């Protein structure tokens, strides 16, 4: 079938997602945070937690892609290595002193370790011996220097953010913190060079790895393709007015998209994605964070000939949840707020058929009443994997997905 | 003379400044931390201040030149105003629905109050009623999102950092923080097209608003050509060195330095640069925060004919103070301490307009008073409102042409 | 002429005031977060503006009582000094390795000096060497603990908060922070030794230095004497339910009080610093906070078991103020134009005269065209301590209206 | 019944621990921060957890009791629970309106659930309806006001902290936080009223939760009996010098111990167990950077002093005071936190339970490794929930007879 994602619960036929990794053991106490983690984590029982979350789709059928192993057999490609570094090691990045040797040392890896570091980042103390290499190991020592010459991509284990499929069309993501920033990159590689996407048909709306976005960014956490030509879309935090303006004219363009339902996020520092407070468990039934769902103000974006820019805005009167019901054809939606007992927040399910979701095992709550609505949850640990803050949902990135009406 | 600045402590001939403006009118208690100001600030008083700074050095003979100034004769010839806005505004700064609302009443405005704007930010509600601006104003009204069509620039006072001079040229820095970054293409605009600069002869060594720069963040209050064909350059803060190399690379080629003294300075992602802690008073005098100079690792940057790169780096063994002294054929440098016997003192950063003469802020006494009894006549500016902002003297100062010390 | 407070804007006739001193010069970049500062100020010139907010005061016939003078009066008299001390210098405040050579030290020295230390703090330099001393700087020097015996009180600077007085009473408040508890016993021993109080005649409504007050919490700011045996008190912020409870009750069995109207705050800021009087029916506002602000009015009641009723007023703060006093409606300025500016916590002087800052010329100038004529001081240095006239004033004598 | 604590690794012969609670039920993300945790917890699955290291404990010999099992047997004495009431509602407290009320309530209850309710906060919920409660509801349903009458006290679960055994006597500690403060009394009360500790024998060397103590605080964490009369306190961050001081003087004039070796913690933002702990008779763990950043200081007795005690500053490097002390040449270290590491680890706070045999977490294999080569056996239990909570074994843990070596 040809590529692409027409909503969030019809049968998920390819998913990609991205196993903990080196990154993660590049993780420490002062700088989890920067690197956007709640804290240090468990590797190797998270490399564990993350495959069972793996089998558990790849025992129902779904062709889930690992990101290393993409990486991996995508810069076995001579042309596609040659691609990636000469837009990753530059005089900008790594320094003038620095980019001969670790691109030396990288093209002498064998691909799968040299994928390692791509997404792990490199150390000064992980190239050979040069006297450019040993005054980073002294600035990081003597003065509490970065001495990566490549960063750590933690969030790499987070693909629902770096690319989102469209309806058979992708965005390569313009990341809002720096700290994830140089994601798209790889994963952009991946779609052009690898054999599962190269000769396969399929749009590229919007993104651009070698461009500079300033301004404009935009976070797959934050997209929905829900089915009806319609697409919901979260503002004010990760993605930017700038960012949405340019996706929705694209759409419209190519006639990819009806309607984009922007939803308007009440400011935070606390970024927080759409799929954060708000997750689709089946046809009509969704979970929702109440306290933040009934704060955002959706605003209908539609093409318009009669209009330089070619759309229109226009405010929704009702309420997020009301509009998405219109949208898709319903009476309402069936809902399970996330916020007795302890508390819990059991959004971010990722659906694998309508009817059947997985989600995390902590969320006893959440999960019964999902399952009193008729819900199958299949659930994974968050003791590890849930410590950089994302759950099923924000860990996959689905490519190949059935429309549902 | 041409344009160029030789030294620290050598006659002040050119300085530009920045005064403070409608950027600062516009600081709030919730935006001020990250728009790099400690509060809100007396605007009105602030402007008094800056221009009594501006006449204790025009009635020195010093010519001071002010960047709202020049921006609007700079705004003045089409080309220059059709070249930055032709860059400040994009659907990636400004938005699809609101880039021809705004440009055309830019283009409405006369000079100087166009000027204030680019420097001072411009918001939702500044422009002619539409739509566009409506759905801009609601975004805020109801989701508290940024109405802020260009961001204000307050830190434009700080005419040190956006740019420098090195001897016979400049560099256009790329800052550090987002919130300086787009003060860059504003400075770049004069020295292209404004008459003070379009035709004199100068290089411009490193830097260009249109590039991306990523990892490579340069900032003037990190930079000094304390002359002896030497540049002093302090690391790891709001520069690094992926920007460094290439400005140590530039100034080699074209022999304009022999020598860079990288000053490795302690991280803290609290900023700070070289010359809030290291100040240069007079030729063999010097300010010194001893908590932090204390712990700066000196290397030197020398060019290398045979290197694939060009150029070595030897990490000095000596203390900064020790690698600054004997660079400039000095047995030891004189120094004053900072950062507190009565109260605290935070003394760094005054500007020396001539050899032995300098201007700091008036709150300093114990600093003031030592300087002076080192011999320097030491002139005090007001720090009430202009302090508030994280800077002083150098801070607010940018050298164009300043002469040789030998 | 009796001791009290019977409105915000009756013609002051006594006030206590605090200047800036040793307390401030211990200030730094690193502890002036915690002990309440924006930033390190310039102590002189915070002296100097200080004093000119004074001299304005006392030329308009006020009698301005300053602290460092009060305590360095009341200390002359033995048993003062010991009362103060035996409660200042323990074993869980200072440490048992020291509080000998403090106290000894302390007490040879001259009563003026010995003051601007027990409201400046006192550092282990400040003492004649000694082992004890050396290993406290040795803390200093090789780990960075503090070095303070005793430690700096800037915040006396704001009299308002310690205590404050209401109709004839004053009460001793149990402060919030950690880092001004401390001056409530400082002020206690004035207002129990001083001869301007031991035999003036009043209430002590609430507060004890000599108690752990525990939940219960209540600073002056949020405190204001209106008139019509009625009081405000903001609650939610540096003021505790705890608190505001047991005052009002003690107020009522007293005969001091009709009313309280609790000013519910959302979400740190006293009352005083979103709202306060300029003259008889009109105020200064800080609009988004007080829109906010939850009324609720506490009157006696023989039905309660405590004595009390509560009942959540359904209109707004100004509302509610305005009624109580008898006016149809309160005159107000908002603070939030050239510039943002807050101009709220100016202090009245008498009706139509009020003392603020500078620096809120948009402010002062709509205050102006209400008719009040404004005294201004600099804000450059005092107002780094996050407080205006309404916060370094503490009224002990203040007439009523009608 | 000679209760005592000896040393820090011999034989365990009984240790309260306090289970996770209603106190953590309470925990959420806008609280969590102020209540000492780095999170939330899925309160369910670290009961188990809890009971799975008690378990482990008891299937050794160890005499293990559970904070709320004493707690609820202290509160069926009318006279202890009466002596809690008395001091933990009062109007400073709960609030004049409400005093009354709760108590009732409460004295009402069944001892188990009431012991619940004293560790685990009651929120004006719980209490029946009444004018004061929906009182206290409204300042939180219109101004965001805490509701807590009393407060959940979930670090309990850290029985290290509220009181510590020190040889033959024990010290009631006045906590740090005013999170934790409340903690005191409650375990005060056990040790008064309970009969596992009325009748038995052991000296109060410090400690009052009736006093207010001012700066003087101090924490079991920081409290190390070693042995040989020596006793170890971490100074500057919990434990300040005004109460270590004091106990020193108490052990002293009693003759409980010879030596008090101070060390120094280099300035905060953590107790010395955290970076420092004995693994076997000359073994311990080490955090390398705060560790080998302690200055230690020697406090011994002194007739010729005013105050009976007099200090010295050492130049030996904390660890060689400690050896020293100890009469060793030298102890075996194993350094957490520069080997052929694989991530980031930390090993410290694990629990001995008699020399060579250790309880720590399952997620330290790194150090666990070394541990296990240096010839000690290592138990080791879930921090996937636990250790949210920011400590391990060593502060789960209160020795309350652990003989000597
Ligand atoms: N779609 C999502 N909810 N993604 C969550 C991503 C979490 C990741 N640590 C980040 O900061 O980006
Ligand atoms: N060279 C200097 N000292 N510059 C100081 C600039 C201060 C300004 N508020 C900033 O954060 O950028
Ligand atoms: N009534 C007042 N506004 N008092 C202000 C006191 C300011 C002082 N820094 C404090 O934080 O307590
Ligand atoms: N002895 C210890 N290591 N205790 C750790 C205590 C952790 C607890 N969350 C607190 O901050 O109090």
């Amino acid at each position: 079938t040809k590529l692409g994602v027409h909503s969030e619960a019809g049968k998920l036929r390819k998913v990609m997602v991205c196993s903990p990794g080196l990154a993660h053991q590049r993780l420490t106490p002062s700088n989890c945070d920067e690197l956007l983690f709640d804290d240090v984590i468990w590797v190797n029982q998270a490399k564990r937690d993350h495959f069972d979350f793996v089998t558990k789709m790849r025992e129902r059928g779904i062709d889930v892609l690992e990101m290393h192993n993409l990486l991996t057999e995508t810069i076995q490609n001579p042309e596609a290595l040659k691609w990636i570094l000469d837009r990753k090691i530059t005089a900008d990045s790594v320094g003038l002193g620095l980019t001969s040797e670790l691109r030396s040392w990288l093209e002498s890896l064998e691909p799968r370790k040299l994928a390692e570091y791509l997404i792990g980042g490199v150390a000064a103390d992980d190239l050979p011996a040069s006297e450019g290499a040993n005054i980073l190991k002294m600035y990081r020592e003597y003065l509490g220097h970065s001495s990566f010459l490549l960063p750590p991509l933690p969030n790499t284990q987070f693909t629902r953010d770096t690319t989102c499929w469209i309806y058979g069309g992708v965005t390569l993501n313009p990341m809002y913190w720096p700290a994830r920033r140089q994601e798209t990159l790889l994963t952009t590689a991946i779609y052009k060079f690898h054999p599962e996407f190269a000769n396969a048909e399929f749009e590229i709306w919007y993104g651009d790895p070698d461009k500079d976005h300033g301004s404009s960014t935009l976070e797959g956490g934050d997209v929905m393709p829900i089915g009806n030509g319609v697409v919901l879309i979260g503002m004010g935090e990760r993605s930017s007015r700038q960012a949405i303006g340019q996706v929705a004219q694209s759409l419209f363009a190519k006639g990819a998209a009806e309607r984009v339902i922007v939803a308007g996020l009440p400011k935070s520092r606390a970024a927080m994605h759409l799929d954060t407070v708000f997750s689709f468990c089946d046809r009509d039934l969704v979970t929702v964070f109440p306290e933040v769902v009934k704060e955002i103000v959706p605003f209908s974006l539609r093409p318009d000939p009669s209009s330089p820019y070619g759309m229109n805005i226009r405010r929704e009167e009702k309420t997020f949840l009301e509009v998405v019901a219109e949208s898709l054809g319903l009476k309402k939606l069936r809902v399970v707020e996330t916020g007795r007992e302890q508390w819990d927040d059991g959004n971010n399910v990722v659906c694998l058929e309508p009817g059947v979701v997985v989600g995390y095992d902590r969320n006893t709550y959440t999960n019964t009443l999902l399952r009193k609505a008729g819900v199958e949850v299949i659930t994974i640990s968050a003791s590890e994997l849930g410590r950089g803050r994302g759950g099923g949902h924000a860990m996959t990135c689905p490519i190949v997905r059935d429309p549902i009406d």
